[PDB]
């Protein structure tokens, strides 16, 4: 298991955690140097739990599945809470079992419904982890719209920063105030399967993507992507999503 203790943290203790969460997903093989993720896991080794406190001490332990990075539900004291979507319901089945009452949450863990039950679009919720620390606060209390934006800020504090340095980096910035997300940070969190596919289609292709996949940078201009010598894939990206999930 991995934890991360938001009361005395700092970017380095952060990026320890974010490194932690990285080296606890398995993986058989790297393909042009990063860590490609397993098509499948059987049983409750396809669940890795996050223990999560915040600044007063208190915890709530997120299940993830190895496979792909997505939080599938979580626990707060004794009550379970998971997404409405059937791997979701496949994760209950094996985690948190001694929880006294299971919570289906209204709505499944894809951004394009939490954006929804949350009334409001990720570009304008502010993260860092000042946020987090609220995430977990609001979510020791069950409130499906407060969870909505909750968890939007706990996918992109951690699995989201898992998958890319930059998101990592931009976390770190906000370690003591917390900003909206850059346009880059939004565009990378919905490109990390198009690329991941793509880096895998150039491995017997020279390196050379089979389609290019557009992104925003920096600056807010687009840009391109169309083989791996990019600094995209050199230094950004550190998971890849294996194309038996796309
Ligand atoms: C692959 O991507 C690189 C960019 O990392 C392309 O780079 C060209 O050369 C410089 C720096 O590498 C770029 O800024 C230029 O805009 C690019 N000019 C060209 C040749 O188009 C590189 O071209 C790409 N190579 C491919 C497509 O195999
Ligand atoms: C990032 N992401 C996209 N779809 C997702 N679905 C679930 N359940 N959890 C996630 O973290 C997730």
């Amino acid at each position: 298991d991995v934890s991360f203790r938001l009361s005395g943290a700092d970017p380095s203790s952060y990026g320890m955690f974010i490194k932690d969460l990285r080296n606890a997903l398995p993986h058989t093989e790297k393909v042009y140097n990063i860590p490609l993720l397993l098509p499948s896991v059987s049983g409750a080794g396809r669940y890795l739990l996050m223990h999560l406190f915040n600044y007063d001490g208190n915890t709530i332990t997120v299940a993830v599945d190895v496979t792909n990075v997505y939080i599938m539900g979580y626990l707060a004291l004794t009550t379970s809470y998971f997404f409405n979507e059937p791997a979701a319901d496949l994760a209950s089945q094996y985690v948190f079992r001694s929880a006294r009452r299971k919570i289906t949450l209204p709505y499944s863990g894809n951004y394009e419904r939490l954006q929804i039950a949350a009334g409001k679009p990720r570009e304008k919720i502010p993260i860092g982890l000042p946020a987090l620390d609220t995430a977990i606060s609001t979510l020791l209390h069950y409130d499906s719209t407060a969870a909505a934006g909750a968890l939007l800020v706990l996918i992109q504090t951690t699995a989201e920063a898992a998958r890319f340095k930059y998101i990592e980096q931009q976390i770190q910035e906000r370690a003591y105030r917390d900003e909206v997300p850059s346009s880059a940070t939004i565009s990378l969190e919905n490109s990390w399967s198009g690329l991941s596919k793509q880096i895998q289609l150039a491995q017997g292709n020279n390196g050379v993507f089979r389609t290019p996949t557009v992104l925003v940078d920096s600056k807010g201009n687009r840009v391109q992507i169309t083989n791996v010598t990019s600094n995209v894939v050199t230094s950004n990206i550190q998971l890849l999503l294996n194309t038996k999930n796309i």
